[PDB]
């Protein structure tokens, strides 16, 4: 155990099919979505119902493609009000042998099912209620199913980590101290990564069990270094989603990643696509002038295009294996 | 048929148990919520699960209290992402004989499950998708159950009827023209009632099938008169919720109502409480200094306190019956 070792509580990952040893995780995609729906999809159920059979078949087929690439584990980052479904994920994992960790947490203020806790917080101690929720889901189970969350998912807004969002960061830090559970995050439009890192550590969370996400959203390597200064891991986890919204191109992403890799940060970098394998609600109807932005936005893009492009640029096999197997065994294992 | 008669399409109300004649509605509470949860409650399902047996017993008991007061119909105004459940409402109606109409629509921008259609609208024709949804739910059924919505529910924000909200007002107006379905609304903090009235009529919706809501939220009688100028009905429908948020006291509400009644607007005024009979999510924990605001916030308050206070102030039995039986038979029947 060389470097920054986590622990001070638990030593194994909790997947939707149960406990798994750090050594069993194999290469991991740390931020993906088996199913995902923007909050409000369930109100469009009349015309956009879930086709369980089509979903299970499509999701298992994508799981099989991943296992063929040697990926043995996926961390499903779906927030509580964005379609999270542990029972479903379990079916997918049982059908294929792909290991899946699910999350506990709500999305950022402007993008999650926010109204509920914003309201409870105006009438009482919402931080304590969010903490009780994260702890029960991480230690006992989600919705009386016995399936436990393997990560706590946090998210902040673009201009600041809002008071609403901080209720979750405080509750999350506490659960992290008490269970050692991993924490992954969402940053909005390439901002707040350093503030996030600072707030979670200042609150006592283990920086070795923290992964600040969507860091590929910023193209100034200075921004990632300031974040890395905290000891936390960062993830370029929207690889393949290019130009959509404020998103950069993978060429801008690989430029910043190779700079950081050449500075010795391999032990702190992770890669994922933030893909959605099956959308909840009605099928998205993507405009013509947007097809390029999502063309490479699927879960086989890193294995097929990215790792080879890195290797051809000078990145070693040991660096690649540290990002894809080394880092997750320690952060989630 | 004297006065402003609706029609030009359909002539009866659609309840969760089926079609009902205008003459069968009896006295009506036009804006209530059998069950309600702020968007995000379903993500708090681990610690705040729905207890169907406790819910059915509590809801049927409240339904029985209403029928004892002679109320035979309730219009459930719950938006699509706020706990709407037609199957449940049907159980309550079947168990008791209370007639219940349910709605189709999403809540105002800052309070509903907004993310989903805000997103679809950035990628395509969300107005058409919302229109298809309202029309199928009003004419065929909600979620493949065969239970149809009897009203379209619309809502706007405080400072303006937002572009997002206008997608729904446009779709609603179209469905209104094609089916004659009634439209009820939500106004936020006593603003936009006139703008609402203006936009729906300018769009061709039938002002005789429009009820602008939460109009008791404003205490300047000039505001209601400008709204009434459009031919639409208005509702003082949060009666009993006092001082909570920007809400006035019932004494301020009755002062504006008696002024309007003394100006001959009885044919255009309706009364309801906007109560919630059973909350979804964890039980609300209401702070001590807030007990007065919700004390009279339940569905028997109008029948027991309000109608008598009006009658003692000079309002006649015919005026009362026009607001509670006359008006709804025409607007929803
Ligand atoms: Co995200
Ligand atoms: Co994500
Ligand atoms: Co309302
Ligand atoms: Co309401």
């Amino acid at each position: 155990s060389s470097g920054l070792v986590p622990r001070g509580s638990h030593m194994t990952a909790q997947t939707v099919t149960g406990a798994v040893a750090a050594a069993q995780l194999g290469a991991t995609l740390p931020h993906e979505h088996v199913i995902f729906g923007y909050p409000g999809y369930a109100g469009d159920v009349t015309l956009g119902p879930f086709d369980h059979a089509a979903a299970l078949a499509s999701c298992t087929e994508t799981a099989r493609a991943l296992l063929a690439r040697g990926i043995q584990t996926v961390v499903d980052a779906t927030p509580n009000g964005c379609g999270r479904n542990p029972a479903f994920l379990r079916e997918v994992s049982e059908a294929t042998g792909l290991q899946i960790l699910c999350a506990t947490g709500f999305y950022y203020e402007g993008g999650g099912a926010t109204t509920y806790f914003k309201f409870r917080a105006s009438l009482g101690d919402a931080e304590s209620e969010i903490y009780e929720m994260m702890r029960t889901e991480v230690t006992e189970g989600i919705a009386g199913t016995g399936i436990r969350a393997g990560v706590i998912k946090l998210a902040s807004s673009r201009d600041a980590i809002t008071p609403y969002e901080q209720l979750f960061f405080r509750a999350a830090a506490r659960v992290q101290r008490e269970t050692g559970v991993p924490i992954i995050t969402h940053t909005q439009e390439g901002q707040q990564g350093p503030q996030q890192a600072e707030l979670l550590t200042s609150l006592g969370a283990d920086p070795a069990r923290i992964m600040i996400g969507h860091m590929d959203g910023n193209t100034d390597p200075a921004y990632h270094r300031e974040t890395l200064r905290h000891g936390v891991s960062i993830a370029f986890d929207r690889i393949g989603l290019q130009g959509m919204v404020g998103t950069p191109t993978d060429a801008e992403r690989l430029s910043v990643l190779t700079t950081l890799l050449g500075e010795g940060y391999a032990d702190r970098l992770l890669l994922s696509h933030d893909s959605i394998w099956h959308w909840l609600g009605r099928p998205p109807a993507i405009p013509e002038a947007a097809l390029p932005a999502v063309k490479d936005w699927h879960p086989l893009h890193i294995s097929d295009d990215i790792l080879p492009d890195l290797r051809r640029r000078g990145i070693t096999e040991e660096q690649v294996g540290q990002m894809t197997v080394g880092n997750p065994a320690r952060l989630f294992g």
